[PDB]
């Protein structure tokens, strides 16, 4: 039983490195084309050319700010001069402006809600063509624990990814009768490079409310995303799959 | 057992009709001094006028866009002209922009979250002063089944009111230490003047989702309303309380 | 705006104390007629007594042991030839047999179940004539924060508090075309009598997961289960309300 | 990328037929060992039979009897005499009396608890033996959409899909420390061969709920087990999947 992604091509917003990174060298392990997107076109690209030589996959990697409307089109017009179209989506992208409510600044507020929400709306408009015309299609939205249970300062954020819950849930019923599943996956807490800055005392803290004790990997919850991507999820759509070891 | 609210001061955003005008009428009715808010202020002091006429209570009315941070200032600077404070808060406005997700616009989207999201974020964060620094206040966000559901046609409304959620949880645990509780109400399919402009069809429809077999009146999600506001929800805070006659 | 119930009769099941206690004297409090329950029917019909004296309302006690269907029958004939019938009933009687899993016995498992489910399934049929032939009725089952959330230690209750939400909804939706109303209440951490046997300590701890940082009272509790009771709940059904703090 | 479980052993409760024998096979065809279990000692046998010769794995049929707790003690006498112990259970085993609640009769409620969750209860406790002591376990407990939604002429069977949800999320909680997973799997409408005794106009109505507008087959729900008890699923506990079509 394996799974097998040879011929399909995904786009993985935000994956010059974390997760981001994490998702689009498990679905390239799998066998997929893919295309890295940062805020910078050379660490994309470059990202691209590591991964294209450690899997031996098809890899393109191309400038996406979600801040701008304007540059998700343009990223949009240099990828399908590279690719036929994009089978896979995997909304990645998204960014934290943490302060506390009282004091948050407008700017603070906007940009969470301009690049985690209305960015996936806009990556996820340009990039479901293909989709529709083969009647299939996979969507993942990245949301996160916090969208479920809040979080003291990241009210901003907590918003956003709750959001992508009720876009995933009525995105996946309109795109049902056409067979693009549309899904989202909550992490818990994943160590990444950023987790460095932590004191041991406060991440001590994080893991105690985590039952299995010990943070997530990227490559587990990219694991996650390859299983939304593959033959084993074609009947789940509208859902949402929490990898948080056990904390919610 | 009476409810009684006399002494505090409860704004509600879009109270000039609907829902949000029940809401206010339910408020003043248990004496409650209420701020009604349109996007025309000579409508908003009009129905002021008529509650107060109505109940015997104080009420004022201002011109809030909820799109317009300049509006909301200049609304709230009358308002701490005319009253001390705020106690209770109700997040009503909000706008739809029903579209198909492939046929919607980036206006269409951007609006509905500009109004829903950033413009409740606008208004809390100005009402918080008095709730704070006296260690009281209720801050109820109206959301919608359909930020549960999902909803075809209505991926940008879904949205928000899914992220209204995340939006309510967040701020309910900063606020915690200081007593102010933040909750939210979910209508399910309510009958307003809106409504008469569906078939008697196509009604008919809805309310085969709805297991009481009816929509429910605005005046029935006015004292759901009532109830968050109120001493009998003292240990209530980032909730949901749907109200949809058991279809969800 | 009055909440009153005078006229209508209340089954309150495991009110000799506690949460049980609490909610019958808040129904009583709005004039409804009462009916206390205990494992001793000595005890049930002297706190009944004591209610009575204390807000001069018609109560009455009776011997039920919800884990005995002998005497759950026994209990409701003499109900019902003290009583019309039963307009509201509110199913609060259930134990715990905390194990871990690893160390909980078949009976451990099996009682927690027969008293907590089967137990309020018995009582629940009996309870329903008056309402079903008046179209109008209210029930209302104490779940808890630990059916969402799970427990350690406690893997037989907390399947009886989420599988009471399974219940509700299903109960929800074949009485709601008779204008019953079946709704649930999680109440979090609540201080009663059993509390004081734990330590300042662990009592400190247990409050750290609480956004509100106290306890609830049985009370604030008693005071969600009068609203669900109450002409302000006339479009819920199928619901369950968070009494928690902000836990959940 | 493939899914291997050569080594492993897994028991599927109630697998002489349907979802049941979907996911053993599905489990036999990732190279695991599987143990069949079906009311009939005959036909257990008869199906590992068929599904050793179809994929060639180590096979084993067992009565049990999940309304027996001594068919079930026995049967497990049976297993562990035949392989070392149990690295991945599927309480997939569970039975509906559907009757309307006012006339549900005590053996039509109880049987369901007995079987879905006391029989989950007890064939769990006897199967984490190996799991605990090599810290590597797998359970999925089969629930429904219906223990979420609630469904009419099903108040038992609902009460106990939800009921395993608690199940699943305290277990989880307990034996996260020893890094045995906990989760569930809830399916929507699914097509089995009693799906024939449907009428053509009963099946258009319940489709018409699936926005995939397709009943899943059993292998579609037996892929998301496999996902459950892979690699990739590391991260997962106390987790829910719904595998519904887009419904819930």
């Amino acid at each position: 039983m394996e799974i097998k992604l040879q011929g399909k091509v995904s786009l993985v917003t935000g994956s010059t490195r974390g997760i981001g990174r994490a998702i689009a060298e498990k679905l390239a392990s799998a066998g997929s084309t893919v295309i890295i997107t940062g805020t910078s076109g050379e660490r994309a690209k470059a990202v691209a050319e590591e991964i294209a030589n450690k899997y031996g996959v098809k890899a393109h990697g191309v400038e996406m700010n979600l801040l701008s409307e304007e540059s998700i089109n343009k990223a949009f017009e240099e990828i399908y001069n590279l690719v036929d179209g994009i089978d896979i989506l995997v909304n990645n992208a998204g960014i934290t402006r943490d302060k506390l409510f009282l004091r948050m600044s407008l700017l603070d507020w906007e940009e969470v809600l301009k690049v985690n929400l209305t960015g996936t709306f806009l990556v996820t408009q340009n990039s479901l063509r293909k989709m529709i015309k083969q009647r299939w299609g996979r969507i993942v939205n990245i949301s996160s624990v916090v969208g479920f249970t809040g979080n003291v300062g990241q009210v901003n954020y907590s918003t956003t990814k709750a959001g992508l819950i009720g876009f995933t849930k009525s995105l996946a019923k309109e795109l049902a009768p056409r067979n693009v599943l549309v899904n989202a996956v909550a992490p818990g807490f994943i160590e990444t490079d950023m987790t460095a800055v932590l004191s041991e005392e406060i991440k001590q803290k994080y893991k105690e409310q985590i039952p299995l004790g010990r943070f997530g990997s990227p490559e587990e919850v990219a694991n996650v995303v390859l299983f939304l991507c593959s033959e084993l999820a074609s009947y789940i759509t509208g859902e949402v799959i929490h990898v948080n070891g056990g904390m919610f």
